[PDB]
C-alpha cells in the first residue's frame, strides 16, 4: 500500500531517536494504512545499546523496542533475547523504564513456549510481578497482559510456576482498581486463565482474586474495546467455571463486536465458539454469563430457544426435541420423536436402544451423544423423582457421579437402602457403566473472620489497600476487603461482624478521604460507619497514612475523632518492602 | 416497553417514605420481560426496600406484589431473594390482614416454589412456607386468595423430598375440600409446562389443584380455548390418564370436564379388576394409553387379563409387532401404571398386594406375579432369587433382592373452637403462630364445612 520513507542512520549519539527516529509514519502512525514497517525496520543496534551504558539511551532503546510488531521480529530478539533478562534484573530500580521493558515482556510471552520457560526462569516473572507493585496508568496495563500471555502462552509448566511464584496474589491489585477499567479487564482475563487447569483452581481460589471477576463483568459492557486468542480463549467458555466462563463470554463478545465492524461469521465456525457458547446459554444457571452469551451469539447469529427447563425427569416428546435441537443432534430430531422418547425415555437410555432403533449406527456419535447426556443429567432437577435426595449424595463424592442419580431413583435405591446394594445390581440396574464409578459408588456407600481488615476511601484509598491486602497475604494473613462482595452494599449488616471479629484494623488514609465522611453526622457513609466501629474493640488498630494530611481533632466528630489518636504509619510507594516490615510488628 | 426508566429505582432508595410508596405502587406494573431483566440486574434497592420496610407502613401492598412479579424470572433471582431476606418479607405479611396483600403474598409463594427448582423449595419449606402458607388457603373471603394459596402447597408436594414436611404442616389435605365446590367458571408465564407435573403427581391434593387449573386456563383460553397448545405440552394424554386410573370423584370430574373442553373424554375409568379382563377390555385399555395402534395385534393373539399381566419382552417382540425396545419401555410403564392399580381379589388370596405395597408402592405391580405361581404369604420364606427371576419375573435385580430381604426377615395439643365466618382468620394466624411455637392444633374445617353431626 502507503510507502514509508528510509530514514536516515547515525549511529554517533543514538539521540537522532530522541523522536524514535520516525514518529506518526509507520510507528505510531494512526491512518488507513495500519501496516508497521517493523518488517526490516530495525536491527541488532537496539540490542547493543541496551546492553550498553548511559541508562538514558537504553530508556530511549528500550522505548524504541516496544513495537515489537511482527511475527520475524520478535523469532529474532528470542534468538538471542537475553540483554532483555540483564536489562529487566539490573533496571528493576524505580527508574522509569519500567514502563518500556514490561511492554517489551508483554509482547515477547506470546511467542512460543520455550520463549516463556526461559524468561519465567532466568527472573522475568520476577520483574513483572514486582512492577505489579508500582503506580502507573500505563505500566500496570503492560505488566497485566503480560501474565495473561504468561499463562495463557506456555503450557502447565509455566502456569504452576507462576503460580508457585504468587501470580495470582499480585495480580490482585490490577484487578481491584477503580481506575483503568481495562486493566482490571486485562488483569481478571490473566486470573481466569489461570483458573483453568484444574491444579491451580484451588491456590487461584487460596487468593481471592477470582471471584471478584464476577462483580467486573457483571457491569461493564461489550463497548470497551493477543494473535489468535480466540482458539486460546474457547478453552476459558469450555471450562467448569462462573469466574472464567464470563470471561470468556466477554472477551469473545468483544472479538466478534469489533470484527472488522460486522464480525466475520466463519472464524468462528473454524474454532467452533458458536456451539460452545449455544451450551454456554443452555445449562446456564446464572444472567450474567446468559446474557453476554446471547448477546455474542445474537451478533454471530442463531440465539438457542431456550435455556431449557432444570427438570429432565418430566419433559415430553416436545421438550426432548428442544433439547436435541440444541445439543447438534437436530439430525435425529425425527427419531426420538418417532419413538415418543419422553424424559424417562432420556434418562434410561442406553446403547442397545440407540444402536438399533435411534439409528445412531457410529459409536462415536454415540460416545458425543452421552456426553451431552451427562451435561445434562448433571444440570437436572431430580425433585420430583429423587425422594431422598441422592443427587446431593452422589455430587459430593465426583460431580461427574450426579449423572446417575436418576438411574439410582428409577430402581427404588435411596440414602437408606443404599448400604445393600451390590457391584452387579449397580452395573445391570443402575446403568453405571464405569467400573470405576461402581467401585468408588459402592466404597462411599458402604463406608458412610479474617485476620485484619482493611476499611478505605473507596475512591482514592483502594490503589493502596489492594498493595496492603496482596503484601500481607504474601507475609501470612489473612485479609477481608469490601469490594470483594459489591459495591452498593450501604446497608448496614452482613459485613460488620467480621469488623468486630477483625484482629486488626488498618485504615488507609489518603487526602482528601474524609470529605464525604465529614458532615455526615447521621453516620449514613458506611465507610464512615467502619470508622466508627473502627473503635469498638480497640483492637491495635494501625492507621497507614499516604500523604494526607492529619486533620485537627476538633473539626472531626467524636465517633471519630479518637481514631487519629493512634499514630499514623508512613507509607511509601517506593521501598515497600521496609514499610510492610515495619507494618508487620504492629499487626497481631 | 420504553416506559418507565431507572429513576424509580433511585425513588424507592430515596427517604420521605410517602414518594417511596408513590414510586413502588407504579413499579408494581413490571408487565414486561424486559423490564424484570432489567430490574434484575439492579434489583437490590427491591430488597431494601422489604427490609427497611417492614414497618406495618402499608405500601407492603407494593413491594410484595413486586415480589410476587419478580420471582416469575430465572431461578437465580429468587435464590438471591430468598437468601437476602426475600421470603422473609412475604412470610412476614402473610401474618397482616388485607384483602389484596394476600393475594399478592399467595401467588409470590406459588412463584418462588414453582419458579426456581429444587434449592429454593427446600428453603422455603425450611422456612416453614407450607405453614405460613395455610392461613391464606383457610380464609373464608377471597376464594381466589384461597386458590393462590392452594396452588402453591400443591406445587411444594411435588418433589418428593420434601411430601413428609408439606403434609406434617396441614395446609395440603385443605386443597381437597377447596376444589371439590367451586366451579371453573372462577377465572404464570407459560404456566401450563409448570402446571402438568402437578396433575403427573403420585398425589391427589395436588392432582386436583393441578386439574383446576388447567380447566380454568383451558375454559379461558381466547374464549374458545386453543387445542394446539395442549397438543404440545402434552398436557391431554397425562388428562386421559388422569381420569382412567382414578379412584376419586372431584379430579375425575375436572379432568373430565376439562378433557371435554379440548376433545375425546376417555371411554370410561377402567375396571379395577385386571386379572379377569378379557380381549374387549383389553382393547379398551390400550386404546386409553395411546396403543391403540397395537391394538390390532392384541386382539389377534386373544391378549385376556393374564396375557396382559404374564407378559414379558420376547412375547411383544416377536407376536405383538413392538419391534422397537423404546416401545416396550413406554409400554411397560403403563402396564406398571395399570398393574398398581389393579383389583387382584380374584386371584390374590392371601393379600399379597397389601404386603407388597407396603415395601415400595413400586412393588404391587408384582403382586399378580407372584400368585400366578402360587406364592402366598406363608409359602415366600421359601423362594429364592433364581425363582424370583425367572417365573415371577422381577427383573430389577434391587426389586429382587429387597423383596427377599423383606420375606426373610418378616389428640392435638390445642383446640380453636371458632365462629365460622368472623373468627377464622384470627384462628388461622393462631394455628400457625403455635405450630411453629411447637404446639400441635386441630381445627374444625380441616374436614368439611357441613359437619353439623354430634
Amino acid at each position: 500500500g502507503a510507502r514509508a520513507v528510509g530514514a536516515g542512520l547515525a549511529e554517533v549519539f543514538q539521540l537522532v531517536e530522541e523522536a524514535w527516529l520516525l514518529p506518526a509514519v509507520g510507528r505510531e502512525v494512526a491512518q488507513g494504512l495500519c501496516d508497521a514497517i517493523r518488517l526490516d525496520g530495525g536491527l541488532d543496534l537496539l540490542l547493543r545499546l541496551l546492553q550498553a551504558p548511559e541508562l538514558e539511551t537504553r530508556v530511549q532503546a528500550a522505548r524504541l523496542l516496544e513495537q515489537i510488531l511482527v511475527a520475524e521480529n520478535r523469532d529474532r530478539v528470542a534468538r538471542i533475547g537475553l540483554g532483555v533478562i540483564l536489562n529487566l534484573a539490573k533496571e528493576r530500580e524505580p527508574v522509569e523504564l519500567a514502563r518500556s521493558v514490561a511492554g517489551i515482556l508483554e509482547h515477547m510471552f506470546k511467542h512460543s513456549e520455550e520463549t516463556c520457560q526461559r524468561l519465567v526462569a532466568a527472573g522475568g516473572l520476577d520483574a513483572v510481578l514486582y512492577w505489579c507493585r508500582r503506580t502507573d496508568p500505563a505500566l500496570l496495563r503492560h505488566c497485566a497482559l503480560a501474565l495473561g500471555n504468561c499463562a495463557l502462552h506456555g503450557g502447565q509448566a509455566v502456569q504452576r510456576r507462576m503460580v508457585e511464584k504468587r501470580a495470582a496474589e499480585w495480580l490482585f491489585p490490577l484487578a481491584f482498581s477503580k481506575e483503568d477499567e481495562l486493566l482490571r479487564l486485562h488483569a481478571c482475563l490473566a486470573v481466569a486463565v489461570l483458573a483453568t487447569n484444574k491444579e491451580v483452581e484451588r491456590e487461584v481460589e487460596r487468593s481471592g482474586t477470582l471471584a471478584l471477576v464476577e462483580p467486573l463483568v457483571a457491569s461493564l459492557d461489550p463497548g470497551r474495546f493477543g494473535p489468535d486468542d480466540l482458539q486460546r480463549l474457547v478453552p476459558l467458555l469450555d471450562s467448569n467455571r462462573l469466574e472464567a466462563q464470563c470471561i470468556g463470554a466477554f472477551y469473545l463478545c468483544a472479538e466478534a463486536a469489533i470484527k472488522s465492524l460486522q464480525g466475520k461469521t466463519k472464524v468462528f465456525s473454524d474454532i467452533g465458539a458458536i456451539q460452545s457458547l449455544k451450551r454456554l446459554v443452555s445449562y446456564s444457571t446464572n444472567g450474567t454469563k446468559s446474557a453476554l452469551a446471547k448477546r455474542a451469539l445474537r451478533l454471530l447469529g442463531e440465539e438457542v430457544p431456550r435455556p431449557i427447563l432444570p427438570s429432565v425427569p418430566s419433559w415430553k416428546e416436545a421438550e426432548v426435541q428442544t433439547w436435541l435441537q440444541q445439543i447438534g443432534f437436530s439430525k435425529y430430531c425425527e427419531s426420538f420423536r418417532e419413538q415418543q422418547v419422553d424424559g424417562d425415555l432420556l434418562l434410561r437410555l442406553t446403547e442397545e436402544e440407540l444402536q438399533t432403533d435411534l439409528g445412531m449406527k457410529s459409536g462415536i456419535t454415540r460416545k458425543r451423544f452421552f456426553r451431552e447426556l451427562t451435561e445434562l443429567k448433571t444440570f437436572a432437577n431430580y425433585s420430583t423423582c429423587d425422594r431422598s435426595n441422592l443427587a446431593d449424595w452422589l455430587g459430593s463424592l465426583d460431580p461427574r457421579f450426579r449423572q446417575y442419580t436418576y438411574g439410582l431413583v428409577s430402581c427404588g435405591l435411596d440414602r437408606s437402602l443404599l448400604h445393600r446394594v451390590s457391584e452387579q445390581q449397580l452395573l445391570e440396574d443402575c446403568g453405571i457403566h464405569l467400573g470405576v464409578h461402581r467401585a468408588r459408588i459402592l466404597t462411599a456407600a458402604r463406608e458412610m473472620t479474617p485476620d485484619v481488615f482493611i476499611s478505605y476511601r473507596r475512591n482514592s484509598g483502594s490503589q493502596l489497600a489492594s498493595l496492603l491486602k496482596v503484601h500481607l497475604q504474601l507475609h501470612g494473613f489473612s485479609v477481608f476487603i469490601d469490594v470483594e462482595k459489591l459495591e452498593a452494599g450501604k446497608f448496614e449488616d452482613k459485613l460488620i461482624q467480621s469488623v468486630m471479629g477483625a484482629r486488626n484494623f488498618v485504615l488507609v488514609l489518603s487526602p482528601g478521604a474524609l470529605d464525604k465522611c465529614m458532615q455526615d453526622h447521621d453516620c449514613k457513609d458506611w465507610v464512615h460507619k467502619e470508622i466508627v466501629t473502627a473503635l469498638s474493640c480497640g483492637k491495635n488498630i494501625v492507621p497507614i497514612i499516604d500523604g494526607f494530611e492529619w486533620p485537627e481533632p476538633q473539626v472531626l466528630p467524636e465517633d471519630m475523632q479518637a481514631v487519629l489518636t493512634f499514630n499514623g504509619i508512613k507509607w511509601s510507594h517506593e521501598y515497600q518492602e521496609a514499610t510492610i516490615e515495619k507494618i508487620i510488628r504492629f499487626l497481631q
